[PDB]
């Protein structure tokens, strides 16, 4: 099971739709990643040629899913900023050469506390790491070399503080359908 999840851009006529199976890391969520090829991407493109050059690099490489735990990762700031729909925060638009357009929507949502690809894209870029699940003892994760990704309790994460992995799953899930920007997706 899994959850669609709808973010609002600053200054762009359009949404951007993200899918993961990890809802319960969501507070995490510092950034989203748009394909070389999504629309957002083309628009940005427009007032940046750095996203160009970028853009065009990628039309070359085609990278297969199964390849890129060995690919340098690589991306570029769009300048445009997304609002965290529970948090109300803005966070970075990037494109990143990781995130096809093929299957699923040409964009996801990255908490590189909890996810290792994630992690390694912002360590590179220096984007934001934040913790939001503890480790099993109870302790705040240790991050300073790699991402958490077992499942466990949230901390950091305001109303969902203190929930389990399926009671958090199902909360943040339910938060965001009623807010009309949630789907789960069977």
């Amino acid at each position: 099971e899994g959850v669609e999840i709808t973010f609002n851009v600053n200054d762009y006529d359009n949404t951007l739709t993200v899918y993961t199976t990890r809802p319960d890391t969501f507070m995490g969520c510092t950034y989203l990643a748009v394909a070389a090829g999504h629309p957002l991407a083309q628009k940005a493109a427009e007032n940046n040629p750095e996203l160009a050059a970028f853009i065009d690099e990628c039309r070359n490489t085609k990278v297969a899913e199964a390849e890129m735990a060995t690919m340098e990762k690589k991306g570029v700031d769009t300048g445009f900023k997304a609002v965290h729909p529970l948090t109300g925060e803005e966070i970075p638009v990037w494109a990143a050469n990781f995130v096809l357009m093929e299957y699923g929507t040409g964009a996801v949502m990255a908490v590189p506390g909890h996810d290792q690809r994630d992690y390694e894209f912002a360590s590179k870029y220096g984007l934001n790491i934040k913790p939001v699940i503890l480790a099993a003892d109870g302790s705040e994760p240790d991050l300073s070399q790699q991402a958490l990704t077992e499942k466990g309790v949230l901390f950091n994460s305001g109303e969902f503080n203190g929930l389990d992995h399926e009671a958090a799953f199902n909360a943040i899930a339910d938060k965001l359908t009623a807010m009309g920007v949630g789907e789960r997706k069977v």
